[PDB]
């Protein structure tokens, strides 16, 4: 099915690069650098960090959204709308070769699918909610722990996924977080009623990350 098989265009080891906490822009600066290298023939890498408090809005964010204490936004090139990012909370940023011609809406499966794996791992029953990318434990509301926000340029990716591990969830109720106002956020820690690490779940995320783009998920 749609999840068998490789969304790559090369088959070579994945570049896994657990690093601390990178200031969004540093980041996104390095993400780059790693995108143009990967289409003159590098590898493929996958980062993982925390960055520092910030929120983020892609083009499609709306005025409304945005923070109702005024809360600074930094605008990015992903797609969705507006989230949060820090401590606590595991970004990825997968920066990828894909095949051609793009299947975009299968390679964000992929990553909803490593992700909802890492929950399972944990014990955890998490899932889709279809048109509302990101894993999501069912409930009313349903409870979003972790967002995807990607770009493919130049048949590479770009952006990627955030996990929510132990990060104060407090910063999501001053916006409107990807588009969505009938729902509500969680962590693994909130779920699980423990403090669920970002660096208990790193190596985990790696795997299943590195797994799905390739088809072997267990
Ligand atoms: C809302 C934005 C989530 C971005 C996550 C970025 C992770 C690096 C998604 C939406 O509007 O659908």
């Amino acid at each position: 099915g749609a999840m068998a098989g490789s969304i790559r265009s090369k088959l070579s080891a994945i570049d896994v690069r657990q690093l601390g906490t990178v200031d969004y822009r540093t980041a996104w600066q390095l993400q780059r650098e790693l995108a143009d290298a990967r289409v003159a023939g590098g590898a493929d890498t996958l980062l993982l960090l925390e960055h520092p408090a910030v929120y983020t809005a892609g083009r499609r964010t709306e005025t409304h959204e945005r923070p109702i204490d005024g809360t600074p936004v930094v605008d990015t090139d992903r797609g969705g709308k507006i989230t949060w990012h820090g401590p606590g909370q595991l970004v990825g940023y997968p920066i990828i070769g894909l095949a051609e011609p793009l299947d975009v809406v299968n390679y964000v499966r992929r990553l909803e699918e490593s992700l909802i794996q890492v929950c399972a791992d944990l014990g955890l029953h998490a899932g889709r909610v279809d048109g509302r990318s990101g894993v999501w434990l069912p409930g009313r509301p349903a409870r979003k722990v972790a967002a995807i926000g990607v770009r493919v340029s130049r048949a590479t990716t770009l952006h990627g996924f955030a996990l929510n591990c132990d990060c104060d969830l407090a910063a999501f109720t001053a916006i409107v977080p990807c588009g969505i106002s009938d729902a509500a956020v969680t962590s693994l820690s909130a779920e699980l009623g423990r403090t669920v690490t970002v660096d208990e779940v790193r190596a985990t995320v790696a795997a299943a990350v590195c797994a799905a783009l390739d088809g072997v998920l267990p």
